[PDB]
């Protein structure tokens, strides 16, 4: 398992996962930045939405503002950090798995 869940926000929008697609996770990264979670405070965020290790979330961005955008659900392993949907593409907004528990959003 990797040590840290890595998420390269570059854009000019908040983005935050939306656990089993409805909660929001506490761990939002915000614009043109890059924001690393500890493990175990993912392990939690997953609690009680998670089966065989696995737990899905849905991807939003504007995530600070009165309307958010849906870009695509995701699912990881708790135990590899394997990110399943290798890319998103939606809303003009793309998503790239860059490794075990590290992906990047772009714009376009």
């Amino acid at each position: 398992a990797p040590a840290y869940l890595t998420t390269h926000n570059r854009t000019g929008e908040e983005s935050n996962a939306y656990i089993a697609g409805s909660i929001p996770s506490l761990y939002p990264t915000a614009a043109y930045s890059t924001n690393q979670v500890y493990w175990n405070l993912v392990r939690l965020a997953c609690y009680g939405h998670t089966t065989n290790g696995q737990c899905p979330a849905l991807i939003k961005m504007a995530t600070n503002t009165a309307n958010p955008i849906d870009i695509g659900y995701v699912t990881m392993d708790l135990n590899t950090g394997d990110i399943t949907p290798k890319t998103l593409s939606a809303k003009g907004y793309s998503l790239r798995v860059i490794g075990p528990g590290e992906a990047e959003i772009t714009k376009n």
